[PDB]
């Protein structure tokens, strides 16, 4: 039995409604696909825009809701907890090839019920066969994008699923109400009657006013059968629901259920990861400080917001076996930024936001993923909570700089105001929250697999100089960003054709004064990310190339080719060792070494940012891995910076190749200084992982505190800890059942570390375990 995270003095209802959640196994559900399906089957031959809505609606009106044991807020996808929603409209063979393995497969296993698997089989695949999402993108990738991705240099995401990645305009629809957009949109549509945009809207907005009425209904019925208490609790909710089906909330109580009602809205229309939450302590507060005023109790508010919490982690999503690889342990992506920079500069650390860390102690769960925005202005108490939090060794705060983020939006033609009130989307995509379509993850790109093609390219040239292997992979580089973007603008057009959102539109500036769908461009600020990976094994290889083929001439190139693609074997046992520890590595504050990350990196950078995404947005370059570091690991062979074959490339993104990392945790916040970290607009990560006895007491909270601060002025965008021993996680591997509470940070979320495959668990584990 479990001994990781054990809770004491729990909130009894918390703690009830969290284990709730697990008490059984993950099925697949077809609800939604058989709604959607149904809808669709009427409608052929209306807008796109319409069809979804109408869907939407379909569902809203009827999918099996309850009310769940002890909760406060109505409101999930589903009622069975952590159902996997699978979506044929956007790719209906994945789940075909896998409908026998899913339930045993090596990550993210989800029962496929014998009854549902003739359903689907029967019922659904038909209809979606040849008339998906995915259809189109096969049709429509060129020659060179597919043969890129046959030679595993990127990835192309979301082809098979929602887009998801953005955060809507909360404080919006918190100070509006459901029928405020009602209204709006009767007045848009009279006065623009040929904007299919605007009925989509109004459709959907229409099925949320009465998806609450549905919930108001369940309530009062439930509250006649319910225990003395219970029944009071199921009255005020089924009052509560019918107020927010149409107005403004006025409690912080209600401002937590519309919240949480828009966003199971959101999931219903897309289905998708990471439909954040943005500044969340920003926009409650005046929810919070209004009720407490008002005499509502700290105590209720406290419970209501566990109570949200505990919502966020019942929404895992659906992915396939080779999906799973790269995001594998349900990276949901409901992210919260907390503190931060108000409009004037100062800072935005309210009493919420120590709220909102607090709970969480009795949570440690996955969800929220809670984020602190870092600046000079933080409040000491406020910092030393962030790091007791992080102590608690969940992962959990992330951190975010404001010195870095602020000024890369400044950058990108993000306004003043807009930049100042960034947040997050998913792991580590800074986003403009409302204002934003990003499509924060929308490709991987392999940097180490570029730069061994180049090697194997230039292997028998027996003049080849070094200049020659840095100019080829810089044209390789320039030659396969040309090709991403082109593939992933298909995938944009892709979500654009089959899967508009109208809905969470509404609530993205500027898509109600433009009156597009953020597909179309509506939002104020339009991207594409594209994560470049494998830097550190880029600058790490190229190091020893140069050094030991070019300055020591210790063997050719072609020699060295020789070495790698035996993959060190035989007679080049030795020749890795050497490769490894006698010359210097990424993330030692080492200039020479570092110096290749810094400028190879901004050539991918600046290369991206030559190209239009079909929204008239830019590509803007990240720097985050997933878990993709793994499978992009695979399709590399050895390279000259000491991999063996198949081995993982450097976690996170910006993160030294496991144990390369000499000299102490502040060597390599150096190293991730000299970076220009201005350019990852979309975001970069550095796994940092602290040993848990360098952190106890208050010393400990001091020694991090002050590397939180030099953190924040070496301008790094992104830092995060996993707090675990290594004899932990060995125990966890050996005896998985004393740890299923255990949580561990991967890169830019956190997972179990009992579901994640050993090959992830065997990154963490090599991680440098550091001491402050
Ligand atoms: O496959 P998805 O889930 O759409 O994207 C992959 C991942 O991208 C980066 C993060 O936002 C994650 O939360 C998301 O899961």
């Amino acid at each position: 039995k479990n001994i990781a995270n054990l809770v004491f003095n729990g909130n009894p209802r918390i703690q009830l409604m969290k284990d709730n959640l697990f008490k059984e196994e993950r099925q697949i559900s077809l609800e939604r696909a058989l709604l959607y399906t149904e809808s669709y089957q009427q409608t052929e031959g209306e807008p796109v825009i319409i069809r979804r809505a109408k869907a939407i609606q379909h569902i809203l009106e009827n999918v099996q809701i309850s009310i769940r044991e002890g909760e406060l807020l109505a409101g999930n996808r589903t009622v069975r907890p952590r159902s996997g929603i699978l979506s044929p409209e956007m790719d209906p063979y994945w789940i075909v090839k896998e409908i026998d393995t899913i339930a045993t497969r090596p990550q993210d296993q989800f029962v496929f019920t014998e009854a549902d698997k003739k359903i689907y089989m029967e019922k659904l695949y038909p209809y979606w066969e040849g008339r998906s999402m995915k259809d189109f993108i096969n049709a429509q990738l060129t020659d060179d994008v597919q043969q890129a991705m046959t030679d595993e240099v990127f990835k192309l995401n979301q082809t098979d699923k929602g887009q998801g990645h953005i955060i809507m305009d909360f404080p919006a629809i918190l100070e509006h109400g459901v029928q405020y957009y009602i209204d709006i949109l009767s007045d848009k549509i009279t006065e623009q009657p040929d904007n299919h945009f605007f009925k989509a809207g109004y459709l959907i907005c229409q099925a949320m006013k009465d998806h609450f009425i549905r919930y108001a209904d369940l309530a009062q019925e439930m509250s006649l059968t319910a225990d003395a208490c219970r029944r009071q609790e199921l009255e005020r909710i089924a009052q509560m629901c019918y107020k927010l089906s149409q107005e403004k909330p006025d409690s912080f109580y209600e401002a937590l259920q519309l919240l949480w009602m828009t966003s199971i809205v959101a999931q219903y229309e897309s289905n998708a990861s990471s439909l954040s939450l943005g500044r969340t302590d920003q926009y409650l507060y005046p929810f919070y400080k209004a009720s407490l005023e008002a005499g509502e109790s700290e105590a209720f508010m406290y419970e209501a917001l566990g109570d949200f919490y505990i919502k966020t982690n019942d929404v895992v999503l659906l992915r396939s076996q080779s999906s799973a690889k790269c995001f594998a342990g349900f990276p949901t992506g409901y992210t919260i930024a907390l503190g931060g920079l108000d409009e004037y500069g100062h800072t935005a650390v309210n009493p919420l936001s120590y709220i909102m860390l607090d709970i969480y102690h009795e949570i440690l769960l996955p969800q929220p993923n809670l984020s602190v925005r870092m600046n000079e202005l933080i409040p000491r108490r406020f910092l030393l909570k962030t790091c007791e939090t992080i102590r608690l060794g969940t992962g959990i705060p992330q951190l975010f700089n404001d010195e870095v983020c602020v000024p890369a939006f400044l950058s990108k033609g993000v306004s003043l105001d807009d930049a100042r009130d960034y947040a997050t989307v998913g792991c580590v995509e800074t986003s403009i929250p409302g204002r934003t379509y990003g499509l924060h993850d929308i490709a991987l790109f392999n940097l180490l697999r570029i730069m061994e093609l180049s090697l194997y390219d230039l292997r028998y040239q027996t003049q080849v100089t070094y200049q020659d292997i840095w100019k080829d992979i810089e044209a390789k580089i320039d030659y396969y960003v040309n090709l991403v973007v082109k593939g992933s603008n298909i995938v944009d057009l892709g979500h654009r054709h089959y899967a508009p959102t109208p809905f969470l539109s509404l609530l993205i500036a500027d898509c109600l004064k433009n009156g597009k769908d953020v597909t179309e461009g509506g939002a104020r600020y339009n991207f594409s990310g594209v994560q470049g990976i494998g830097q550190a094994n880029l600058s790490d290889s190229m190091y020893v190339v140069q050094k030991l083929v070019f300055e020591q001439h210790e063997m050719t190139l072609a020699e060295l080719v020789d070495a790698l693609e035996a993959n060190y074997e035989g007679k080049y046992v030795n020749l890795q060792k050497h490769v490894i520890q006698d010359f210097d590595k990424y993330g030692n504050d080492n200039d020479d070494v570092d110096d290749i990350a810094v400028k190879l990196f901004r050539h991918y950078a600046k290369e991206l940012e030559k190209y239009e995404n079909v929204r008239g947005g830019r590509f803007i370059p990240g720097a985050y891995t997933v878990s993709a570091h793994i499978p992009l690991g695979e399709a590399v062979g050895a390279t000259p910076d000491g991999r063996k074959a198949k081995e993982q490339l450097a976690d996170g993104g910006l993160s030294p190749m496991v144990g390369r990392d000499h000299l102490g945790p502040t060597a390599v916040l150096k190293s991730v200084s000299k970076l220009d970290n201005y350019l990852t607009v979309n975001g970069s990560l550095l796994n940092v992982k602290f040993q848990p006895n360098t952190l106890k007491g208050i010393e400990g909270l001091t020694k991090f505190a002050d590397f939180l601060m030099a953190y924040t002025k070496l301008k790094i965008q992104h830092i995060q800890f996993n707090v675990q021993s290594k004899a932990t996680l060995l125990d966890a591997q050996k005896h998985p059942e004393k740890y299923t509470g255990l949580l561990v940070r991967v890169a830019g979320y956190s997972a179990f570390f009992v579901d994640l495959n050993k090959q992830i668990q065997d990154d963490i584990i090599a991680r440098v375990e550091h001491q402050l």
